[PDB]
């Protein structure tokens, strides 16, 4: 557990790769929740949720922790099937233009109920479910997400 | 590519979790590389050789970087068996006992010939090739070298 002061956040995207979880949630029609970013990177885009693994947290606590801040309901790790490690580049940073963001990425699977779920709106202005050929048609879902529902994007992806 | 500066790599140690890839390395008896590591953290310990993933720079690029660095022998990733995902926590750090180092590791399996590997000084100073069985009761060899023998502290899946 260590939310860092922006100073230092700063100092760590600028100089080493990100660690993150990123969900992939099935509903009950076969549909994927994603969400309209309302933070940079990526930022206005409709992407899955997700967010960064701490200094000192295992990824058992991240799961929890980020499961609970991104959907509203808190699921054990043992409720994702992990898929693969997957590498994200923005040219941009949480505060500004400056300097780049690197993540990787721990991709999770699960199916929950959409009336379980609590979908909070710090991180995203809104949500939609929608089906893989409506996600990959879209180029307003950021390529990053995209890639999570393409074959030849899963080639060479580590634990896929 | 970013190889910081010390005072930067302190920072990030201090700061959040570092992303590294771990060699699981098999000669041609079935025996495992393991180096006596003569930096912290794990100082002193017999190790299988890894290390860190940069700033911006692709697990490909990094894999290349790393078996070249450690091992004397440039390889590419698709040389490697992804071995999962393993999480290596550390009372200290690379300048001393005054932080904690936190790695999330992927591991990859493969073999080599030991005539083609020219095996460097820089972070061990001796390097043996142990039978599973036999690194399994070394005390010497760290517990978290140890895990890749047995069995699952693991998240996900041995490729293949
Ligand atoms: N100051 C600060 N902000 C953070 C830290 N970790 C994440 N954030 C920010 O908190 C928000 C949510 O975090 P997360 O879901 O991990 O980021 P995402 O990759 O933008 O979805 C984003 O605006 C992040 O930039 C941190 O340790 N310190
Ligand atoms: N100054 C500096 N040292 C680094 C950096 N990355 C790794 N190191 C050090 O370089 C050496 C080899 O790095 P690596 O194999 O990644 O780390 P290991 O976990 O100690 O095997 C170790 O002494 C590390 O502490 C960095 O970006 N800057
Ligand atoms: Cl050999
Ligand atoms: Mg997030
Ligand atoms: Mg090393």
């Amino acid at each position: 557990m260590m939310f860092l002061r922006q100073e230092d956040f700063a100092t760590v995207v600028r100089s080493t790769p990100l660690v993150s979880l990123d969900f992939i949630v099935e509903n009950s029609r076969g549909e994927f929740l994603l969400g309209k970013r309302t933070n940079r990177p990526a930022q206005g885009y409709w992407f899955v949720p997700g967010g960064r693994v701490q200094k000192d947290e295992t990824l058992e606590a991240a799961f929890e922790r980020l499961t609970m801040a991104e959907l509203g309901l808190r699921l054990p790790i043992t409720a994702g099937q992990f898929y693969g490690v997957w590498q994200h580049f923005y040219d941009d940073n949480f505060s500004g233009t400056d300097f780049t963001t690197h993540y990787v990425v721990l991709g999770f699977r699960f199916r929950v109920s959409e009336e379980e779920l609590l979908l909070p709106d710090e991180q995203h202005d809104d949500y939609r479910w929608l089906t893989s050929d409506a996600l990959l048609a879209s180029d307003n879902v950021h390529a990053n997400s995209r890639a999570y529902f393409l074959a030849e994007k899963r080639t060479g992806v580590p634990g896929l």
